[PDB]
């Protein structure tokens, strides 16, 4: 279900209105004259919204209708664009053109005497629209979901250059931002929730480096939601002069310095999950990648095990598909994959004269999933003696995988039900002192 | 989240829509003449939903319109009547009433040349609307869910009369109905998925007790949606003559002869976990209480403990209150209270030699809830050995409960976060064998 929202864009006038389809959205209705009077929507299965707007008395005002179709179920709506300015002096949508995979339609109602708004997104699919509405359309908006085996990214923003490419994802969240900057950005370097650390981003320049800035996020009260700032000209080159870091609670920034053009995104429900861009000398171009946060919560379960190393945890953007697993008479380290091709790091095997043998889970995901964990903990002995997971085994809804490592005095399961294992969280080291599993409902 | 569907009533024109409002429903617009040409809805916070219906291009059919406006929050919306009929030879919505704890307002449009719709329901709140719509407002039906402590209840139907109430809720589900019925229905009694009996509701009469009729359930497959039937006059008597069970999967009846003024209630999103009426020699009138069944699933874990026991479960119908205990050495029995006045049957202590002694956990719900349960199983010897709870706490969010009876030597915990406990299940028969919990997250 989570979905993440784009814009509204319009006037701040009407009343606030949502629809998300419950199946794909195959049809557009508006009533257009110079201004967008109205909009309804019609899914695959003949569900409607109702109409939106389309509320004036005054009959030459009801506007001629048009209907845009969606060929599904290989055409699907993925963005629009349009824009607004005044009408009758109410800040109002005028145009509006509606994005798919294969082509545009639109635009319909007025272009001029507007003011555009357009959305560099990817890898969606709009599952709903919001907006304002009174007489008219006063503004409009989408609901966002990735495509199947995908993550929704946006931007990059910047210039066109920059040799080395950059592009992660984090299967927890982003803790901290480290930018060197002054008139622009030098470089950029991030670190997620584990203390994972991604790049630096830039700053090869050996006679201009620029001053270091740390942006120190909080879990407990605050998460990346978004981006905004500032690209154009330095020294020459086109690159990303000013950023903002924008969370729930607050908006942190600006660095470096606003020149050149300004950019940002209104979205809600996002997590920021990672970032892409290009970068050399300066951080020339840089977009997000983000995720729908649930409205669902996960439960922890667990971890069982020693209790030394270091927190760790990670979530699957999709499906877990694939688990590594080195082991020899303990467990030395595990690794994630999932179906959109996110990748956890290593956690463990930290020491490379102990990193056991290589072993591998792979999930059929989704007609097979994870479904809890077992196994034992108890001493392990190399140079010094640990305490740590000795043995582990995978259950999914289809199978047993495993043991793994040895057996030891005590040991661990959890008698569960009609759930999945969305991720898992724990302590490593050299090892795996400790591991337990995030699960939610069916 | 989850809600009962009731309705919709009217024709089968037009393009299903649905509204499931945020916030409560503060105001219904109308626009109406003969018929309802169209509705849409207003929240306590400002949403609208759009407007259903009104698709006529010929403007001497746009309506006057109407606003119903609900004095929440003293005021709040439950229910709605109407009628539909015939309208230039559409079956459509004609007329609309609007039922609240305070008033009603309407009725809306033509009283005339239609058939009259109303709702037998108690402790409801509606949430949303649905039906149909195209040029005008072919049906409309409602979204309830129960008043805080509350469960949703509809009729009951049949006679006025009958000395003996009955009156019963599950926190399982209904397994078994027995009914006995020649021409009428002389008796009806029920079973819990735990094998509890509720009545024998009727068949006081010695010389007319009718013939025996079973419906058995299977869960895994199947549930009680909802009841219909028939009453009328027998033997002088006003009293339900027939009645049939419907599910998700299949009408199971009708028992007894169907003579009289029939009934039903078209709900769908529902559980009956209870019936009330009156009886005497007969049954002279039933009445079901419902649920919705959620949008989400609950997760189970365990239980924990000995492998005798018949199996038993309780689900809140809202939130746990109150847990009783009897103990000694080990966990003699369990029972349940909730805030809706939802009290489970004990179990355990069978033997009325060995009950152990009463305690009591009270939680202030919902700023307390539920979170976790852990003790210990093991021996406990009476004349015979069994294997049992022995020990037993409860974990709130604020707090920690017992221990009740005696530690043995196998411990048993959850290691768990972010989750309530909205349920319990396990094994029973002298004492408590096994006990394990539903959790949701948050
Ligand atoms: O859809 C645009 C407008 O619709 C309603 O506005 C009007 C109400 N009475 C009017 C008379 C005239 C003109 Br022009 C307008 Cl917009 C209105 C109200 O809902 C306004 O908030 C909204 O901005
Ligand atoms: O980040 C700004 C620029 O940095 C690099 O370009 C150079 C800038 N000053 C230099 C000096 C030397 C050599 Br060699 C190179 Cl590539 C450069 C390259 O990455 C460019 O594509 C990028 O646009
Ligand atoms: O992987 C498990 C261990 O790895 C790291 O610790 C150690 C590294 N070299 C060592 C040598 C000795 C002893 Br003793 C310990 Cl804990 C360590 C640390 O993270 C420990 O907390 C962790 O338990
Ligand atoms: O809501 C009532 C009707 O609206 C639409 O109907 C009509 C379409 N073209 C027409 C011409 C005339 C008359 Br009369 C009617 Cl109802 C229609 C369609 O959606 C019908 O399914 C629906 O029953
Ligand atoms: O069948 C349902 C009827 O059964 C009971 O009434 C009696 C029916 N036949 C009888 C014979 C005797 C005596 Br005494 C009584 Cl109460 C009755 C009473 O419970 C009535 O209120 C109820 O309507
Ligand atoms: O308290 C739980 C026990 O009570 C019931 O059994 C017994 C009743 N009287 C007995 C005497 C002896 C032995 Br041994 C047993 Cl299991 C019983 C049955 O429910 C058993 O399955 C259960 O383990």
């Amino acid at each position: 279900k989570g979905m993440i929202s784009v814009g509204p864009w319009g006037g701040s006038g009407g009343n606030y209105w949502s629809f998300k389809a419950n199946h794909a959205i195959t049809e557009i209705v508006i009533h257009v004259k110079d201004n967008i009077k109205s909009i309804s929507f019609k899914d695959a299965s003949g569900d409607i919204s109702g109409t939106f707007g389309g509320k004036d008395p005054r009959e030459n005002e009801k506007g001629d209708e048009k209907k845009i179709k969606i060929h599904w179920p290989t055409e699907y709506l993925k963005s629009i664009s349009g824009s607004y300015g005044d009408y009758n002096g109410v800040l109002v949508i005028r145009s509006l053109s509606f994005i798919t995979n294969l082509t545009t339609y639109g635009p319909f109602g007025s272009t001029s005497g507007g003011e555009s708004f357009s959305i560099p997104i990817a890898d969606s699919v709009v599952v709903g629209f919001h907006g304002r509405a009174g007489y008219y359309l006063d503004a409009l908006g989408i609901f966002v979901q990735p495509v199947p085996h995908g993550t929704i990214s946006f931007g990059p923003w910047g210039g066109p250059a920059g040799d080395d490419a950059f592009n992660f994802k984090v299967g927890s969240w982003i803790k901290d931002i480290i930018i060197y900057a002054d008139a622009a950005i030098n470089s950029i370097a991030f670190k997620d929730a584990n203390g994972h650390c991604y790049g630096k981003f830039g700053g090869q320049d050996p006679n201009d480096i620029g001053v270091e800035k740390k942006v120190e996020i909080d879990g407990n009260l605050e998460h990346l939601k978004s981006i905004s700032g500032t690209y154009g000209n330095y020294k020459g080159f086109e690159v990303v002069t000013s950023l903002s870091f924008i969370t729930n609670v607050t908006k942190h920034g600006p660095f470096g310095i606003a020149s050149g053009t300004s950019f940002s995104i209104p979205i809600e429900g996002s997590l920021v999950t990672g970032f892409h861009g290009k970068s050399g000398y300066y951080l020339d171009s840089i977009g997000i990648y983000v995720k729908p946060r649930d409205v669902e919560g996960s439960i922890s379960i667990g971890p069982w095990g020693g209790s030394g190393g270091d927190p760790w945890s990670y979530t699957a953007n999709e499906g877990i598909n694939q688990i590594i697993i080195y082991a020899g008479s303990n467990i030395k380290s595990v690794a994630f994959k999932d179906t959109s091709g996110l990748d956890s790091a290593t956690f463990g095997g930290v020491n490379p004269k102990d990193t056991g043998e290589k072993n591998t889970v792979s999930i059929n995901w989704p007609s097979e999933y994870l479904t809890s964990i077992s196994g034992t903990y108890g001493q392990y002995k190399f140079k010094d003696v640990f305490t740590t997971i000795t043995s582990l085994s995978f259950t999914t809804n289809l199978a047993t995988y495993g043991p793994f490592g040895k057996a030891s005095a005590t040991s661990f399961s959890i008698p569960i039900h009609n759930n999945m294992v969305v991720g898992f969280h724990g302590r490593a080291g050299d090892y795996l002192d400790a591991i337990g599993i995030f699960v939610k409902p069916d």
